């Protein structure tokens, strides 16, 4: 059965790769353990906090925390849906602490970031058409969403090498404290939705699961742990500084939008489908019904500022230098076809440049239905983009706009949805646009790193096998757990105990509404700590 | 230089070199892919391939792959293969030496072990060629072209490549494969001549594996985890695994039993296997009979059918349910009709009724004068994955006080037999979860209890798998290099058996799904010690 | 018992080092060989002790003008003809562009960084001499090396020597999909490769270097339509791979259709069907004009069924003007080697065509198509349809349709179709010296390659090394020399086809890649040595 040339080609110490001594491991028994928590409503703005205390003589070690949430049935009228990954967006903060203090904590967004390359984790936290499409209730008793459980993997450093990295409790009490975002963050809804009643009646219903380990004659040794912390820059300020950086493993930079100067209302939302094209199509779809109207004489029901034009016989309406081709089939003899030529329009001066959403269409074809008295659109040529779909409606009607701005029908305006997702990066719903033009990191007062493209994000996505990375400077390339991490290391004497970030943002057109979306600079630092287990668990910052 | 002046600036302790390694020399060996045709036997007269590996120059092996030749399929009717056809072929696999069975597995259990291996699943046969339902129009028409599929037979010997490989100490290994009846892998309609197919079909297998020829092999013993399952009785919420002495893991799930039906179904989506795909195939098969454009009252439907003309406002009220039907370009001599009771079920006369027509809220379309048919544009409905998983015979069983299936004979004859051996839950996606609570008892004591599938969450999480099972894992130690950690019995105290009780969700007797029977499946992973003194042997740890 | 602690471990203090991401600009010379662009980067910093993780970035220019233009998917990898890492002792490692790509083909994120977006890869159309077809863009190419397998452990040590990374770029026509209207002559003149090299450098305090091994791939391409290839001086190989490439030299490299960014088999097929449909069913007032004379365009009968021999095409268009009829083009593409032979007729691969004529746009809007078009059909060069072998005219499409055909010169195509789906190797034989080392009647070696590497684009691969990398000396197939076993010879038998299918005339080339084991030593700087 072997070929003759192999057997013919077949003193030195030789390591055996066909057998190995199956070592007896530490004696232990694992258990999936679940805890109800205690819910308090204080800290801050009466924010909801869950606390779980872990102390059992048979739990010697734990890891792999997973948080459960019961989502209630949602009944009533209006449009309602959950943000994708709803269970993660719920989370404002997680702390693991002993009686000596805090062992490890994370900001909601950073936990989410760390799990973003984990499709399973993401799926478990709630990503489904059931949960994330925008349902509409038609009756005060109609069911919008059914009840549901979501599961949030609270990834910890204790999970890297399973039992080797687990958290050893000894005889100490470990408290896990979870702070929840306000339910407004996790919910997408329209004006008809009675959010006021929903807000009062909604309660967070959490449960903390984990893998406990009952361990005979546990042999503890000291370990190291990376604890993340982040600094949020002042609004639109292109700088932030992290103080007291003594032994850090990595440093990440990114941008968030800030929508406080707005009502957080958006024209459209794609629902469960989350691709860039989904976002764009959802937006086109919402505009199409005011964009091309089939009507008995001039269309009614629009603001006087609307400029609705009858389409010439050759199908071309000319909006300044923009040509829009409109051919609708099966149009009644008493009716004509109209193009709305300024459905949304923005400018900071009269008689200057204009951002006009209607000029972003070049062809609209479709067929009229006599049966349902509507136009069924077939093919659209346009240049709508992910930004357009990310513009809050408030910006269209702002005092900086010389135009009325929002010339949609009332019916369309009613369909607008509030979106308060807490984990948005960049300035568009997909973090597609790169608004950072240059990044500088200084250790003390000396330049540590500088780049003119996102070469650090490319390396981040590569080394972590992620397609949603960040501009990240990684200092630790040493394998976790089995080594002490490599860290950038302070002088303190020479002033080098702080990392300072300066980015150059690219500047947008002041006549595009996107210019007025506020930006925030997020800098996340991972500091090395030593873990000791001598009478209670404790950590110690490495200097 | 290019190294910034800060990194250079801040640069006698005992250190590990992370910038070089000692290249230690491995065992001198040489690998080879080997294929074998083996021998076939047919003794319910199930086919059994057996392959003997006897060669003094093969020290070890792993990575078994079984290939199967699928023959050309000629004739009339509708015919496709079940997704991942290769795995559904396999009833049982066993690896034995002269000293008995070294490792064996049920077909469904090997499928489950491979379910997160996309490549393995794709090689086994997942393609529109294989899995879309084709239709033959003449007795000499070709329905399916000859294909060859490859089934990766995952074994404990692959976990750590050469370290885990099954060693052969001059012993004769026999790999024995038991095949499900070909009924199980074929989705067909009534017009297909399955009788002739069933007798003409022959499983044509070849077993390949990676053999290793090793000089001066140095054998050591290892351990192996051998799966075992129990199936509770029909509709019992309990099942028990006896003789549990050293288990590494326990998993619980549910299968449906359709033995009380014909295993015929109204619709099937073919190669496209998403939940939305199943639903859409179903809505599509119903729509032919649901909304009819006709010259006077539509004909060819049973008398029990309630087909009514759509009023000029487009709304038909089926009891409390309002259906909107508006069709464009309908001829002046024709009207739009709606079948208000396409499928309907009830257990007591003039009481509660489940009526599939009521799960439509809006149906829009345009009549084609050129093809004499209605082309539908938008359907608002509430059909779900369960509706698509109902055997037709349940619509027409004696419990139904109605006729039940009010479809056209044209619709009825397109129904399909599905006999997939590996269905789970009570719907084709395994979406619906009918376990409301699960209890595992080691003896009289409760070992585990959960109120939601947190055990499946961990299973999926810890194995990176989208389709896990409610699984209790006892071993968190790395395989091969460590004696697996087990849960250990106490025979003295009756603690040598694992009993599982679940609380099934309570369903409505006026929904056909209520009558789909279910079985509890409990799989236990028993720890065995593999010994190599005079041949290969295994011993169940006690 | 004596038990190993699985609940805690000693934290070893590692070598003291600091890593830095380092980007460099290169020297570009358009010398070597056919005036091919070369980019040289010199790493000569005394404080860069080790490096790995090479990333090449490319600034792609704005593209202005007229016509249809797009970039091949994963454009950055397709740009690379060859990468070579060398030192003042010669070459340490080097790879051919296709093999680098092959090595990265299951690294989705690497592929995405290289340029795989609708911005890049859909075919765009410029409407005026100053219309912008593509915006400027920067892509990132992960030059994977043996030095990244085990991070700092596997890293390239510089040892106070001067490292030079050399990148040879394919001509830009390889990465561009264009029509005839696009001014490629000008573009070809003005386009310049604008490359920057990044890498992770390591400042190591008191580095303790040791020797190691390294697999260096090398390949042999057979002559056109010759089913054999030999690799010489094979003394210590860790693997051997066999695949097939098409040769399109007998050809203008033009194809009827291309799907764009969407790259699924079904996308290729639908893009094709859409292109044929404009000529396949025609709503016309009187017999359609503008077609070649060899075209057999017939009016669809009232029954709706047109019969092309034993092939029936059902065609119903809705809402057709009273003064026009519906026609079917019964031989849009046809191929036969004799007058009394089997004919391959693309119209016969359609069974049903429905749609609706639009009065407003005066064009037919197709609704549903029953057809049997396959991936091969879409991968047939137009030339082969009109080759001398074809006793028919071949291409009976409209002139408007033929204007839209696209040049494609992607250097990394394999097999004979655009998804490498069809296997054309029927039998495979591998000989070490004169003795058969391996043979197979089915693609079991490729099934294993896909299985063992978790890949759906594998190759027929003989793996000799099943030993963990870096931490052990790799297991190799080992020469004898005295018994003539210093040669790896591959012979394939290609599967046979009916000679009346155009794809039979696609020229094939056999590709054999051998991974030879090298020893890395660090005496007078870095040095590699071929194991014998
Ligand atoms: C998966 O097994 C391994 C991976 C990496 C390192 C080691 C090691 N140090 C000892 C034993 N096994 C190892």
């Amino acid at each position: 059965a072997m070929n003759n040339t192999i057997i013919n080609s077949l003193s030195i110490k030789r390591s055996n790769v066909f057998a190995v001594d199956s070592q007896i491991p530490t004696l232990y028994m694992p258990q999936y353990i679940s805890l109800s928590g205690v819910m308090t409503n204080d800290g801050p703005d009466n924010q909801a906090i869950a606390s779980f205390e872990i102390r059992d003589q048979y739990i010697t070690a734990l890891n792999h925390l997973v948080l459960s949430l019961e989502l209630p049935e949602v009944k009533g009228m209006g449009r309602f849906g959950y943000v994708p990954y709803v269970g993660y967006k719920c989370i404002n903060h997680v702390s693991i602490s002993s009686c000596n203090g805090v062992i490890w904590e994370i900001e909601g967004e950073e936990l989410y970031n760390n799990c973003i390359n984990n499709t399973i984790a993401l799926k478990h936290s709630g990503y489904s058409s059931e949960l994330n499409d925008i349902s509409i209730g038609l009756t005060p008793n109609d069911t919008i969403k059914e009840p549901s459980t979501v599961y949030v993997y609270i990834k910890t450093p204790f999970d890297v090498e399973d039992t080797f990295s687990s958290l050893k409790l000894s005889d100490s009490k470990i408290t896990v404290t979870v702070t929840f975002n306000p339910v407004s963050d996790i919910v997408i809804r329209d004006s008809s939705f009675d959010f006021e009643t929903f807000n009062k009646e909604f309660v967070y219903v959490p449960e903390l699961s984990f893998i406990g380990y009952m361990v005979k004659n546990v042999q503890i040794k000291p370990s190291f742990i990376e604890k993340p912390r982040r600094v949020i820059g002042q609004i639109n300020q292109p700088t932030a500084t992290v103080t007291e950086v003594h032994a850090a493993t990595s440093l990440s930079v990114y941008t968030k939008p800030y929508y406080g100067n707005t009502d957080n209302k958006f024209i459209s939302y794609p629902g469960y489908s989350q691709d860039e094209k989904d976002y764009i199509d959802a937006y086109v779809s919402r505009l199409l019904d005011d964009l091309v109207i089939v009507s008995d004489g001039p269309p009614t029901g629009y603001p006087e500022s609307a400029e609705i034009v009858e389409v010439p016989e050759d199908g071309i309406v000319s909006i300044q230098d923009a040509d829009v081709y409109v051919k609708i089939d099966n149009v009644p003899d008493n009716m004509s076809v109209y193009l709305h030529t300024n459905l949304l329009m923005f400018g900071t001066r009269k008689n200057s440049f204009i951002y006009n959403i209607s000029k972003k269409f070049s062809a609209i074809t479709g067929t009229y239905s006599d049966a349902t008295k509507r136009t069924i659109f077939a093919h659209i040529s346009h240049s709508i983009n992910i930004i357009d779909t990310s513009i809050p409606v408030s910006l269209w009607t702002s005092q900086r706009n010389v135009y009325n701005g929002d010339n949609r029908s009332a019916e369309s305006k009613a369909k607008d949805l509030f979106i308060n997702d807490p984990f948005i990066k960049g300035i568009d719903f997909k973090n597609k646009t790169d608004i950072i033009s240059r990044l500088e990191v200084r250790f003390g007062n000396d330049v540590l790193y500088s780049e003119n493209g996102p070469i650090s994000r490319i390396y981040n996505e590569l080394l972590t096998k992620s397609n949603n990375g960040t501009r990240t400077l990684t200092f630790n390339f040493t394998p976790k757990i089995f080594f002490r991490p490599t860290t950038i290391t302070a002088n303190v004497s020479r002033g080098k105990d702080k990392l300072s970030v300066r980015v150059v943002y690219s500047t947008m057109d002041v006549n595009h509404p996107i210019y007025y979306v506020q930006k925030q600079l997020v800098v996340v630092c991972n500091d090395l700590y030593k873990v000791s287990y001598d009478q209670g668990v404790s950590i110690t910052k490495i200097m």
